[PDB]
């Protein structure tokens, strides 16, 4: 495609082993993951599951606003923070420089995709894309704003949509 | 070379400051208590102006260590952030950092005491006072800390004390 | 995937800066060499319009993954004063364009009588547009001056004399 | 009231004494000095003694905004920095060498004057005393007797008849 990166979840999934092979080849195995709500709130229950990752916290943040930071002491961890994209690279800078306070033994970030112009690039990636990309999980955000985008389901969505309005 | 305020002094503390902030016209949405220090300056202020809604941050000081952040959404909201001293003022510096991250309307800051060699003054304060404190609150701590510390009720905490260690695990 | 300018294209790139700089009217008293992809670009142009006065800043941006921060780093500034000078700062791409702005920002502080930017190439996804530049390019640009970098950091590079390199870096393994 | 401020070098040495003690106490020991050329060059040295801090770098800079002329510094990236200066009176000054070493990514960046003006738009981190009037210093005080040779300053007539010979030579 050419406006478009529309990943599959079968993407999903290879980009989620992509990652995981990266960090066993690193030797990086955190002992906690941050999942950046609620792009990461996917990515990183997928890792979570391949690598037998226990302790999952959370961060939520909008951009960047920190609204809540759901977790106890990371002193002395392995942190690895999680998120879908890194567009900008804003939302990464701000969680790093929060956890970062927690005073872990290391953060290290994780994003599925990459933007060429993002000002901080993760240390784990699965693609760098210049696309935007439409996750399975936003694809029905995407669409509210531009009904034309190709996604699967959109009758059976825009029926639904057109319900909710009425109420 | 200690100063060991009365609990009648934090009170007039807390009501200079409350004083302070209503001739400042800053009355805050939500208290912001630096635990465990904040503690009782935090609830004393707030009961003091009837501020409702306090929330916490876990926050230990050769650099301020964040252990975890207790409160929601604090977008919009005019903040007061409240400790017991501002000393070298990087504990002041490490939360007033994190809480504009949440993207306050206004973030403030009150200490009940300041040294005057701190790194980030409060926007609130009582005194200014160059001493090591003694807070009522923290005073078995220092008693532990040092070696011959001058506290009323030092006998029947140490008897304490040596029965405590007697039994821990 | 790559966009691997010849010296030639260099050249190009350089008389179409120069070119354009005459066009408006814009003749630098200084060139600011952006340290060290900027250092080629500003030799070869102070040669092209006979610019005596190069001065000369390092500064890095960090977007490696394991090496990033969201910021550029200045290590030094080589210059003394810029007052009242007209500035062109000279660097050979600006990607992000943050590299660009940092160095605005600091010579302007020297109080110029007016600072713009040259870039060689700019990619399509830059905060800000040099005031001048050759070529809007989005492939990754191998320069003749830092090929011998993208081949030790990347797979399978397609670059001329790799033959010669890759004997030397064996030789240099050997005593590092 | 007086005019002028005049500190002795006394004075200056205790100004420099309570900055010393004042970052010993709130932890920050820097790891480099960044001296305000040329009002800050004799706080900093004697910063320096006192705290036996080896690292001192300068930064060239006049005061409608302040004015860099040069930046005499290596690398601070993590570095701890205290820049140095004598007098804080707009906060120009301080605002614009701190706007710039940022960019250099240190660890920390504060900032120290030995007097401050109460309308300075930025407050130093460390200060002496605040003054609200003109002050005079050991450093200075040539320049401003050329300014108005009525000024109440010690060895004014040896300069005056060195200064009458140099208006001669040109
Ligand atoms: O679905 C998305 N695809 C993208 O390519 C993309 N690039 C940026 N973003 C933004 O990331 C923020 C996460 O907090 C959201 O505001 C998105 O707009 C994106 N969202
Ligand atoms: O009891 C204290 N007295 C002080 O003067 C003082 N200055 C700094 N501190 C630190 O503040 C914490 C409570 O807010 C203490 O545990 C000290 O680390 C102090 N604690
Ligand atoms: O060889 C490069 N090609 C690029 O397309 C490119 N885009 C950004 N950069 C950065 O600019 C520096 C040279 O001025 C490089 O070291 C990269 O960090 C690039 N380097
Ligand atoms: O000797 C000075 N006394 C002042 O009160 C004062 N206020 C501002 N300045 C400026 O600071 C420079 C020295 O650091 C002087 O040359 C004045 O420009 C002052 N200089």
């Amino acid at each position: 495609m050419v406006e478009y990166h529309i990943p599959s979840w079968d993407e999903i999934e290879d980009a989620v082993f992509s990652i995981g092979e990266a960090l066993v080849k690193s030797n990086y195995i955190p002992d906690v993951l941050i999942a950046v709500l609620t792009g990461g709130i996917i990515p990183a229950k997928l890792l979570s599951d391949l690598l037998d990752l226990k302790v999952i916290r959370y961060i939520d943040i909008k951009f960047p606003v920190i609204r809540s930071v759901y977790t106890d002491s990371l002193e002395g961890k392995k942190v690895l923070v999680v998120d879908d994209v890194a567009d900008t690279g804003e939302t990464l800078e701000a969680v790093s420089n929060v956890i970062t306070m927690f005073n872990p033994a290391k953060v290290m970030t994780a994003a599925l995709y990459l933007k060429p112009w993002s000002k901080r690039i993760p240390d784990f990636y699965y693609k760098q894309i210049d696309k935007w990309i439409i996750f399975p999980w936003d694809k029905w955000d995407v669409v509210r704003e531009n009904s034309n985008v190709p996604v699967d389901k959109k009758e059976r969505f825009l029926n639904l949509y057109n319900q909710l309005l009425k109420i």
